[PDB]
Formats: structure tokens, C-alpha cells, sequence
């Protein structure tokens, strides 16, 4: 049993609700919140920068760092930073942006970072400003991850979209 609350059940370890990641964040505390990272963790805008702004600057603050010490991620790769005030740790997960013309075959291996942690509140990956089609990303999610995943949809149209498409 976990805290999480009103999500529909797709598959035996995946679930779904309309939500704002952040809020979610804030009230579950989960142990481990995704991000929708980029290779430079540069968090300006879609979900990274509603999580980055939510910590009042300290997730970038502490990226900036990471990045410093270590350089980039690769597009597929991820890292476990801390989640400050919204989790116990942040996966910053870089999944495939189409509009840099990235190849969404990477989406799978982005995903595969999930499976690293039993429990997860995370976003779609490359959805939004990333610009894959959230309904593909969910299949990937679905195919790929096994260890338990709550998606938040900030987009109530999109959310029904997904629940009502899901094969
Ligand atoms: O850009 C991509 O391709 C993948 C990233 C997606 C796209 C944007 C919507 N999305 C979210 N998902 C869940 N909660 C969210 N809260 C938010 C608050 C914001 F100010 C912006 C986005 C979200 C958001 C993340």
C-alpha cells in the first residue's frame, strides 16, 4: 500500500490521473519524482521548469553543479539528484526531443531508467514541449517500464484522450 490517490489502474504497474506533478509532488512526497530533462539539465520551461520553480531555484542551482562535475547526460540517460522540497530524489530523465530531430527509438531507453526504482511519480516522457505523441509515449511507458509508475497529466483533454485510446 502507498499514498498515492484517485489514479486509474492501465496494467497491473501503471497508473494514471490528471494531474499537476508539482501539487502531486507536494503532497505525496514521493521517493523518487521524474523530470523531463535535457542533456545540460537546464530547467527553463514544460514540466522541468514548473519542478525547478517550484524548489525556488535549488534543483538548478544543484544541476549546475552536476553538470560542472560530470557533463552532459546522453539523450536516453538519466541521474538521481536530490528532490528537495517535492521528493526524496529527482530522476532526471532526457527522453528524445523531436523538435531538436532526436530519434524516438531513444524513448524506450529513457524509459528503461524507471526500472531502477520500485516506486515512481513521473511525467510522460517527450510529451509536451518535447514533442512526441503522448499516446505513443504511453505505449513505451507500458511496454518498457515493470516497476510501479504514477503518470501525471497536467492536460485534463489530454488525460481523457489517453484513458480512452489505451489498448
Ligand atoms: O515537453 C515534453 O515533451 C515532456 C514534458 C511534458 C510537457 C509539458 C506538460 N507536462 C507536465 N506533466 C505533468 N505535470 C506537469 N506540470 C506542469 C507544469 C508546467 F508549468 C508545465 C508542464 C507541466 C506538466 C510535461
Amino acid at each position: 500500500v502507498n499514498s498515492f490517490s484517485g489514479y486509474l489502474k492501465l496494467t497491473d504497474n501503471v497508473y494514471i490521473k490528471n494531474a499537476d506533478i508539482v501539487e502531486e509532488a507536494k503532497k505525496v512526497k514521493p521517493t523518487v519524482v521524474v523530470n523531463a530533462a535535457n542533456v545540460y539539465l537546464k530547467h527553463g520551461g514544460g514540466v522541468a521548469g514548473a519542478l525547478n520553480k517550484a524548489t525556488n531555484n535549488a534543483m538548478q542551482v544543484e544541476s549546475d553543479d552536476y553538470i560542472a562535475t560530470n557533463g552532459p547526460l546522453k539523450v536516453g540517460g538519466s541521474c538521481v539528484l536530490s528532490g528537495h522540497n517535492l521528493a526524496k530524489h529527482c530522476l532526471h530523465v532526457v527522453g528524445p526531443n523531436v523538435n531538436k530531430g532526436e530519434d524516438i527509438q531513444l524513448l524506450k531507453s529513457a524509459y528503461e531508467n524507471f526500472n531502477q526504482h520500485e516506486v515512481l511519480l513521473a511525467p510522460l516522457l517527450s510529451a509536451g514541449i518535447f514533442g512526441a505523441d503522448p499516446i505513443h509515449s504511453l505505449r513505451v511507458c507500458v511496454d518498457t517500464v515493470r516497476t510501479n509508475v504514477y503518470l501525471a497529466v497536467f492536460d485534463k483533454n489530454l488525460y481523457d484522450k489517453l484513458v480512452s485510446s489505451f489498448l
